[PDB]
């Protein structure tokens, strides 16, 4: 049940006025694309707030990833979800690595210990927020995120993203079309998408969802991922393309913009972007992958 | 559950291209209101009948506007829901004037019999969808659809319109500001609601969402007419003001445009219209309502 929202005093939407007609504000399947300007975040707030929702993010820092830990901690405290209940999980090897960082109230975070894998593995991270997480999610959450390490926030990323289920287009796609999508072509495997299919090329790094939904979304990843392992098949972009496969049969019920996964260094700042929300940091991939 | 979607052609959607550049596609609190150009009815048609999707329709029919009913469920087998399973319900104060009216495969209609009222009464019709009938519909139907029957479908009335709450842009009032809405104004009604606050005027001609939704809806308005009744106040609009003030404290997750209510003998055809799809029957208000 959803109580009343109170009184508010906010500018009139106009009918007879989009703010934004430089992009695309909503798919085909009436699923709205978050774009600054699309939103106003203080009767999103209410409603959330109202339901007092509390909002799971898993991370994964594996090996020498986990240096990525404190700056998106600490940049995450400063802008995901600020006033609403957060949960951090981080995964990892090393949990005496992990930075001691100051929460905000309402706020906590678990360190859960996982096994480390050699490889750009596809399989942990699917496999993890699936099959040995789902109970406790389920006990704890409402929504969940999941994040790739190596990032900062450096804007508002908030309730505005929560929907039943959600996936971010990927910042050097999202002018393409949909035959120079990096989708698996390989009939052979699971995640194969035809040139004449697709809506978006969502990146792996961040999706989420209800938890019931993110379960799903997982676990047909994880035994996808499966499958083509017993045909001695790899998808070109491992876990992202079982994604895009899984999105592409599934509709996300929103999409994030850009804003909320960009590369400034590799990309630089388009007039298409208003904000710049949740950004790569800059990595050395060969160095710090081995 | 959601099973997948098949294998679909379309034409690929394209981010730094709305089709619709001219209107509010999506509400600020992040419901999309539905424009035609905006959906795909091929994949919504797909995923609302992968579910199976029941749709019932409400109308009431009492005293002379019986009369409006041939035209009114002709139109609906050729425009309402075509390909999914509908349930009509009509309530009158004369089953034997319902006019036997030939169906499609999948799509049944009960008469249900009401008290007249003399009077413009507003208590009717919210009371019978949520006390009397809340049992009959959940079992039945998915979605609820409550409209007037003084109407003809003259265009595609369908599944893009279903979510768990919706409502109709009046088409008198989708360029106004605020200040201009006739909503109710006495601080004494339940309805009211001041100068300052308002996101749309919605006509309480066709509403509905998910059968829980609705009977929330009817429920709230129903006692809120109850109240006023008790302190001497009838809201200007009726069962209309306090279907605003439903919506303003409870906001749908889709709203539909004009082109869902429409008078074109009173306002014509502008160009935001691309479609008329369910529209006014003219009538001489006095004679037919007594
Ligand atoms: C010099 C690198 C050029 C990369 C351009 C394209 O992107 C890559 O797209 C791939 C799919 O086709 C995968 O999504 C990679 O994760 C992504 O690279 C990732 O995301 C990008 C946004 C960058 O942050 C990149 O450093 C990172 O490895
Ligand atoms: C010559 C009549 C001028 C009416 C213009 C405004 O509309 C009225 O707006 C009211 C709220 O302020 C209520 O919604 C009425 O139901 C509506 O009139 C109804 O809907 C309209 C769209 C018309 O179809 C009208 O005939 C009908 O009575
Ligand atoms: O040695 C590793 C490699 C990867 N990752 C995790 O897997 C994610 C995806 O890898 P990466 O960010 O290297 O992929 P890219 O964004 O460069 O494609 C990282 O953000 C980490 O969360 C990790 O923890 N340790
Ligand atoms: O004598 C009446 C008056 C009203 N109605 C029902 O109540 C609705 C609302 O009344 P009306 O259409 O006259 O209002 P308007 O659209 O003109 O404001 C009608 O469509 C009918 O469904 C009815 O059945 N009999
Ligand atoms: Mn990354
Ligand atoms: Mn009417």
């Amino acid at each position: 049940f959803m109580v009343s929202l109170p009184r508010m005093v906010y500018p009139q939407p106009k009918v007879l006025t989009p703010c934004r007609k430089d992009v695309l504000v909503v798919t085909p399947w009436l699923a709205p694309i978050v774009w600054e300007g699309t939103f106003n975040i203080d009767i999103l707030n209410e409603q959330f707030r109202l339901q007092n929702t509390t909002i799971g993010l898993t991370v994964f820092a594996i090996k020498k990833y986990v240096a990525f830990l404190k700056l998106f901690l600490e940049t995450a405290e400063k802008h995901f979800m600020v006033g609403h209940r957060v949960h951090y999980y981080v995964f990892t090897d090393q949990p005496a690595a992990v930075p001691r960082v100051t929460l905000g109230t309402g706020r906590q975070l678990s360190v859960l210990e996982v096994g480390a894998y050699k490889r750009d593995v596809s399989m942990r991270r699917m496999e993890m927020i699936s099959d040995f997480c789902e109970r406790r999610f389920l006990s704890e959450v409402d929504y969940l995120v999941c994040v790739d390490v190596d990032m900062e926030f450096r804007d508002h990323v908030g309730v505005e993203i929560l929907t039943p289920l959600f996936g971010t287009l990927h910042p050097s796609f999202y002018g393409s079309s949909r035959e120079a999508f990096t989708y698996e072509r390989r009939p052979q495997s699971q995640a194969y998408i035809p040139k004449d299919e697709g809506d978006f090329y969502y990146m792996g790094a961040f999706f989420g969802g209800s938890v019931q939904e993110v379960q799903r979304l997982t676990r047909a990843c994880h035994q996808a991922m499966m499958v083509d392992q017993a045909n001695g098949i790899e998808a070109v972009w491992h876990d992202e393309s079982h994604l895009n496969k899984y999105l592409l049969r599934h509709k996300p019920t929103k999409v994030l913009s850009p804003e909320y996964l960009w590369d400034q260094q590799l990309l630089g700042w388009p007039a298409v972007l208003r904000k710049l929300r949740f950004t790569a940091v800059p990595k050395n991939h060969q160095a710090v992958r081995n």
